[PDB]
């Protein structure tokens, strides 16, 4: 039935080795809107999960006209990268691998072509996903914004921040919750000097100001970081005191041993996670982009099971029913379902949204 379940250490971790699946089966009324690189609709583990709502938000020419292949056709949600298909599998795969919520409806909002994205596109996608009735919206992508102080040009990134804020407020008004990946840069988001030092590698800063990891920073958003198979924060994961963590894997052994040994000695089997990709088959991946959908799918199960209509109530419920490992709240779907407690230009250039 599920040939590759045994490879899914990360799914076993959050489901109590499959226990959660038997506890609840979602209706067709709930969906997750996936704001990402699109999807391979014909993937055998995913095709039966596809909902009826979708939109391509990538403009003609893609990221600042570097992508002549991007047409701007609003119906073109094909995944050219793999990332969106990999994220989707974590939510809803129902076949050779299992997502957290197998077969739950997913609707697809494409904001990447083959490289980078823009907050303008992501904000439009958030609004569209909310308008289409997706009560949970997954954003496995982000960017750092310096929202005070100034770059050499005298400005900062506050306008982009405000544009996200408006979109998120709108989603909230519509009754949707947004779940977003923390970055994979090993940054404690509360340590501003360290974030400034990071930005100085990629930007020209004149007067340092407050740096945020957006859109995960917003109070109403559920920020998701990564743990490895030991339950420790992933080496690559940013750290947020108000985040929840779920399995994202680790690059610690890759970095120590190098690619040849990483592969030949099988480190990837436990260090990286096995998911659906746009070949029609599978790939090992890592990153907070793959923790985020575990939380999104779990939240969608809760929304459906308990008929939770208030997103404010929903976040409170999640945090109260997520156990602590080493001082960090981690996703546990059995606990959540049981609900014991009732409620040069670069990837980090200004304006560049990147996958996590």
């Amino acid at each position: 039935s599920h040939d590759f379940w045994d490879y899914q250490w990360d799914m076993k971790y959050v489901t109590n080795n499959g226990e959660s699946y038997a506890l609840y089966q979602p209706s067709k009324k709930i969906s997750v809107g996936i704001i990402d690189s699109g999807i391979m609709e014909e993937h055998p583990d995913l095709s039966n999960s596809l909902g009826n709502y979708f939109k391509n938000l990538v403009p003609k020419g893609g990221f600042d006209n570097e992508e002549p292949d991007e047409t701007g056709n609003p119906s073109d949600i094909v995944d050219k990268m793999g990332h969106g298909t990999e994220v989707a599998g974590q939510i809803t795969a129902n076949g050779n691998i299992l997502g957290v919520a197998p077969g739950i409806t997913v609707n697809i909002y494409r904001v990447f072509g083959e490289n980078l994205s823009k907050s303008e596109w992501v904000a439009r996608a958030i609004r569209r996903a909310a308008d289409d009735g997706n009560k949970v919206i997954n954003i496995s992508a982000g960017q750092y914004l310096m929202i005070s102080g100034s770059y050499d040009d005298g400005t900062n990134d506050y306008q982009e921040y405000l544009n996200y804020k408006s979109a998120i407020n709108y989603a909230t008004a519509k009754g949707s919750i947004v779940v977003a990946a923390l970055g994979n840069d090993s940054l404690n988001i509360q340590d501003n000097q360290t974030m400034i030092n990071f930005l100085k590698r990629f930007r020209s800063i004149k007067v340092p100001g407050k740096v945020v990891d957006a859109p995960s920073v917003f109070e109403d958003v559920i920020a998701v970081g990564g743990i490895d198979g030991y339950g420790n924060i992933s080496d690559f994961s940013n750290i947020g005191a108000d985040a929840i963590y779920a399995p994202a894997g680790t690059t610690a052994n890759f970095k120590k041993y190098g690619q040849d040994k990483f592969v030949s000695q099988g480190y990837y089997l436990k260090d990286w996670l096995f998911t659906t990709t746009n070949t029609g088959w599978y790939q090992y991946v890592y990153g907070n982009s793959f923790a985020t959908p575990k939380v999104s799918g779990a939240l969608a199960l809760v929304v459906d099971k308990y008929g939770i209509k208030n997103p404010n109530q929903l976040k409170r419920f999640l945090l109260m029913n997520s156990p602590e490992v080493n001082g960090n709240r981690v996703l546990n779907i059995v606990d959540l379902l049981n609900g014991k407690n009732k409620a040069a230009n670069n990837r980090n250039s200004r304006g560049a949204v990147s996958v996590r």
